């Protein structure tokens, strides 16, 4: 079998660079839409027996692409291909990973019991929102890790790194943050916004010390960006020097670039798990870390049957 | 258990309509859009030990409307209803019912898995594009046809329906209008458009004498309207007096207002299956029959263990 | 992996051209009756890693052939073959591929479940009753035409094929029909018996100019043969010269034999996806295309992971 | 839900018994033969959230039936049957139950994976071949013995047979005999015919003394009665003044009916799992066992929610 | 159907209360091992149609009680219970619930599929280690809460609760740990182990301020009481004037009572999700909080077909 | 794909010994217990594509085994194992193969629906109590006889052994003794421990010769050798002049040991497939057939897809 590339609409830039790091031309793929905007997927070559990896993210258009992605994957099945590899970078509906309200559906959950039934053998994504995300297959789910590359960026772009605090724009996030701490053997800090029992003014509480340093936001995502902005005026009013901002997922969705614009970061960073190619031209803020290197060299070894362990501990 | 029928975005009017007759108020859901553009469904009340139908058809924003139909079966199923039925009006993806292409998906049957494994017990639809489609599922799966409401339609808005022919727009209608030709004692046609070898013009050759006669254009959909529009340039390039079209799915999509409006129809009837108001008010031309009254009482025998036979000889 | 062409009791003839066509001896098994009628499968060889083609028509001893093709399927599988193949040239109860009757079964997507949980990988099948049969399993189904066949025996058997019409002996072929003329370049015509609402003469209704014409039925299938005999009457009472009948499955069970040698047609041609030699010694009219040809093309392109589009264009 | 009884075309006297024993009609089915022999069944009557009992023996054509009764448990499924019940009095391809052959099929697992995936929800049956069978499904299993009414039938029929010893006609059957023996208070003996090395005489050991005491032969089935009728030889020529013969399954299948006419039986005695009319017709040495009232007892307590285990040491 | 209430050999007591609770008798079972030490299981009565829970907690014989567990659902299911419901209160396996590491299982997920393929229609559980574990079924799982009771123990039990600090023992705490401190509107502080590069001492870190205040580690249970005991030791480095810790599982394995005997702790607080009795026997510091009214709440409303989020917010 | 052998804790040795005859080391796992109790492991090496075999008896710490076999099963299939097989020679819960108790569990059943959902691909093991076991599972299961060796041990170790009588301790060991004695060209003899219908004195009847003879009970296992023990004391009782015990699996739990002790036998003879080293120390009775070489040459057949029928003529 031979490593076959599939691009769905969503993030095609990346599977070009996938594709260019794996030394392979994309798979011939029309993704368009049917005049009653359905999905029309024409897979342009034979797949049969090869080794079919469809990158697609969760992003922009979300059900759109998630629809996409699992018309793709059942044509592939159906034309024979010898195994079938979802690449998400961003899973969808990942945040709909439990049930702690009355009737409330678990959408991660459902989403990944709709790829098993479009016949994926294999799920690659970055940075699960829950890493329990994994038991929600039947099926090995490689959860790549962003957190090498985060931790280069930090080196290479904040002269005062080792003076720094990482800090959790919630609580969620605390597992995150004290691992990026440790990793640099730097102090963190953690903020909370109290929940809302009432219509009062929304306040945020900050365990740590942050007074005179640097501050580094981290945290899986940045959707509308109040979490990280909200932190940021936090972060401010507490005596930080300068606040940066560092996600995986840049969603980006909404109010985010105009709240990203009045704000006081020094950097937003994510990776192009979702391209930011239009959120760049209207946020300087903004930068981008390359993982296609990444996702390529998790693509190689599933291929060629090694394991993908060195990806947790560096970038190549 | 109780009836318990809730509304997806598509078709809110055809759940409320089915709701009055069901003598039931819908139930409360919140179907709106995350930020990111992800589904969010909030179920508003407890169905537990129920009998939840979901009235949502393919039409609208297919891909967004489906994943809210699947997102709603999936939390009813986990919130521990007793049955959930999908009343799908029109059926997405229908037309890919088949693998008649290299690669080709079957997104029909894609379709038919997810709503299974969404948890869906139970699958209520109008004039399935293949009937087959039944199959696609191990559950029952009820194919509700619009003859019925149909015939009605001819027999009290054509005066001279008696001498009339019913005509069918392609090869595969040919059923469809053989059975109506049946019912009403008339002649029938069929139109076929020979497949496109090269960019030569496309024309159409017709079976059947339509001269100096009513011509009624019997199909099960129109999406562009492509076939019927050139099916009523060839009906009356034939000699045909006056040229209608009956459909059970209007979809309408694209360029088919403009097609309709400056075609030669009588009278382009459809139900309402899909939702129609935007539609007649820019082509004057559409009629709705409601077909509201068949999926009542399709719900509610449904939920009364009766047989749905009658629906297939009497209008309610 | 190598391929393994096993036959069941229904067309050993086939099974040995398809294994001489792909230069292989058959796998031995010995496909008997217990005495107390239960199917007895004795497997000959091993099977172990090895891609495994079992060829059963469904004809003759109908489920008799279906149970024998299911035990060897599953003892293929439990016998620890790569992957098992049903080659069933003619589908079983693929007339029962709809309810469209109170309480009738789907017995098409039943047989379609047992094939899959015998373990059946692969099907290949040539011109489904109707094609949706496909969606009935979520295994690939190959559903290859006699299409070419049939076209190739036209242009070389009939004189005045350019002049013909070819008709359709029931509104469900005709785009079968349409499909053949156009690419004969040539007239059409469908004939409709229509339904039965009282015990008065079956008429037949014809729609088309078949007049001083040869008039070429064609048909997926031939049972008892009252379609084509009573079309043929039609047609001759309509006017037309010579009259044809061309079916891919040849199953002229019960009266059909008689029935054709009192009708007029100058040749009644099936291809050999199920035995004709018994039907020929009886009827004179009969021709066999052999399709062996097709299905030993199909399997090698199927074994090799090559594509079978080939096949649906020529015949090989 | 109320109870429905369907009756195959296997065993229909004993549907009819079950039926009055249980107070009611069989529920309206026409299960024939279209002409190529498929299968047809034709449910007359709604089973719409009823609790079907279908009752089919795995008995004459065996494979027409088997598929007879998985079409109509499809049929009753689709037709949203509360719950449908198989009643196979003798559950076929029970003998093949193990893999002890190089490729050999277990037939019986297959049976029950096609019964399982025809939408089978329980299985009453009676003296499995194996009671191991119960687990080849993951549906409860009733498996219901005939040994009260073949004590009843020693204890009425036979004047000595607190003296008597019951005999096993081969290694398998030592279980049963042991039981019956145990139930009795009388000795037992087991026969032996020793594996077939070469092509000498078939000879049988006899363990046990049987010598001028009557000799009761106990099996689960009499299939071609070799197994019996050399039983019998060996009984008389060890000594045996009167040979009895009690199955539960009289399949009586091939040279059966005269090699008991041509055997020493006093009385073969089988219950009527499997139709005996014809059977008794022509060999006046067979009895009968009603075990009607057993089934008809299992299908009420079934439907009723109560214990089965009364079976066991009773006959109703 | 009625409520059955089995109790497995792990928490008997509480299922007493469950049953006392619920004005039930526990379910009359026999749960012992056999010589060989496999589990055996002897359900004393009929459980047909029944509603049956299964109270078995993991603590303990871990595997030999997960074994009970699903071995007595399995039971219940071939023994037609309507609705098989497994009250775990404390999930085994599950801080296995993701892959962190090269070849690791995940744990959970597999008991989940174990539960799943024994016949558990539901799940009813305490605090899940990871509220994602409810996404590794497919069936409704309850995850309830133990936080109505802790902040009921808190309010009546600290004397300047108000004054307070809740504090986590590690990062994965946080959400936990404001939750409660938002509960009680008081401040919340984070103890972090940093991770084990090298053989140096363990140190940990604490973010908030906990100077001359009462700190209250709240976790969701004390395995080995490491976490807490070094946090205890942290907490009253920095200053806290009294240390309570309230777990919702007490397992208290291994070390874990030695360390509480010589740690700092006022009272170390724990649900009886597991049995306690041996364990206050030899630590007077362990206190417990009765969480068998929620549980038999849970089971009841699950029952009825009402809504368990009543439970969210108070204490029966 | 290459071999790997893991190792669970209960049968190392035999594990070993399976992996020197392969000419391989064993795999690389870490299988302990955590603190609570729970199983750990730790695959120490890529099995990516590789063919797993894991060697796990039902033995010892039965579900504490079990357990580590499945979670080892999960592990090796999410880390995308090519194939992963259990070899199980001694399978636990065999002996509870059957529902003919109200209310009981198919305890194999539930043990093999474990192993497929673990991802068991193919199972090996020895000498089943019930070889229908096989029919539990949808994959292949390889059901080896220890029979030749048993054969070659009474040829080598047994003097008399041509006129020896092979006896079965109970009814249910019948077919074993009888093929057993038929390839040695002996006698045999049955016993038979009558059904316990009150607490007076447990009695064995015994059917066949044994006076004079030296007596060889076979049996396919000896769990607390009560059946073997109770056997020994009526063959004396009888006149056999020495009694031989010859089984597959040496249980040996409970009293086993001091019964063997205080029993009459010349020699108990069990296979490894438990371990015995144990057992042996404490009673010099105990012989040890290996049967290392049967599973290692079933393990390399299997990998190089031969057949393994030469394991039931041969002792490799
Ligand atoms: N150091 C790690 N940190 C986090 N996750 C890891 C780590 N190592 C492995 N994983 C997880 O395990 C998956 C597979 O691990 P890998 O080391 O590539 O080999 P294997 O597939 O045999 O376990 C990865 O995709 C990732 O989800
Ligand atoms: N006359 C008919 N024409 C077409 N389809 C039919 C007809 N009668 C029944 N059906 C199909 O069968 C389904 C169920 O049939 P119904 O008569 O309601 O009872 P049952 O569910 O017991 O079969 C319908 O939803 C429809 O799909
Ligand atoms: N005494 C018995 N001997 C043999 N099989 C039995 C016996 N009692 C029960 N069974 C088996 O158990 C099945 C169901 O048992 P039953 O006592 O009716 O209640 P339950 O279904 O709750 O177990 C029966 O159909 C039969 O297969
Ligand atoms: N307030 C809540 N906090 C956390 N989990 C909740 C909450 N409300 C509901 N849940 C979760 O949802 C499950 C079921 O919710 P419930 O309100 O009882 O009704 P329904 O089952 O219809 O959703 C609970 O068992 C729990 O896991
Ligand atoms: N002589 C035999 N006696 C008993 N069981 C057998 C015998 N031959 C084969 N089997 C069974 O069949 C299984 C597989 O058989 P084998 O001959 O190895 O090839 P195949 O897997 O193709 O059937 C064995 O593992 C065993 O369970
Ligand atoms: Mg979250
Ligand atoms: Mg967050
Ligand atoms: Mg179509
Ligand atoms: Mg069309
Ligand atoms: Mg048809
Ligand atoms: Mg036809
Ligand atoms: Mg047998
Ligand atoms: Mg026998
Ligand atoms: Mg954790
Ligand atoms: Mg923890
Ligand atoms: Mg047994
Ligand atoms: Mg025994």
């Amino acid at each position: 079998p031979n490593i076959k590339i599939f691009s769905g609409s969503s993030h095609q830039d990346l599977s070009q660079k996938i594709a260019d790091r794996l030394g392979l031309e994309l798979g011939k793929v029309v993704t368009k839409k049917f005049s009653n905007q359905e999905t029309c997927v024409e897979i342009g070559e034979s797949v049969r027996g090869e080794d079919v990896y469809i990158v697609q993210s969760g992003c922009g258009e979300i059900n759109d692409n998630l629809m996409e992605l699992l018309i793709m994957i059942n044509a592939c099945k159906i034309a024979s291909a010898s195994r079938v590899t979802a690449v998400i970078p961003c899973f969808p509906y990942a945040r709909q990973d439990k049930k702690d309200k009355s009737r409330a559906p678990i959408s991660a959950k459902l989403v990944a019991n709709m790829l098993s039934v479009a016949g994926a053998d294999h799920i690659i994504t970055m940075d699960l929102h829950a890493s329990q995300i994994q038991g929600f297959f039947d099926i090995p789910v490689d959860n790549l890790y962003a957190e090498p590359a985060v931790l280069k960026w930090i080196r290479e772009n904040i002269s005062e790194w080792r003076n720094c605090t990482i800090v959790s724009p919630d609580a969620g996030g605390a597992k995150r943050v004290t691992s990026i701490a440790d990793r640099l053997n730097v102090d963190f800090a953690l903020i909370h916004k109290e929940r809302k029992k009432a219509n009062e003014v929304d306040r945020m509480v900050l365990v740590g010390d942050v007074k005179d340093r640097v501050a580094i936001l981290v945290d899986d995502m940045a959707d509308t960006c109040g979490t990280i902005c909200h932190a940021a005026d936090k972060l401010l009013s507490a005596g930080a020097t300068r606040v940066y901002a560092i996600l995986t997922h840049g969603i980006f969705s909404g109010p985010a670039i105009s709240r990203i614009n009045n704000a006081c970061f020094e950097a937003v960073v994510v990776t192009n798990t979702i391209p930011q190619e239009d959120k760049m031209k209207h946020c300087s803020k903004i930068q981008v870390i390359d993982i296609s290197m990444i996702l390529a060299e998790a693509i190689r070894r599933t291929h060629n049957g090694a394991s993908v362990s060195y990806l947790f501990s560096h970038v190549p």
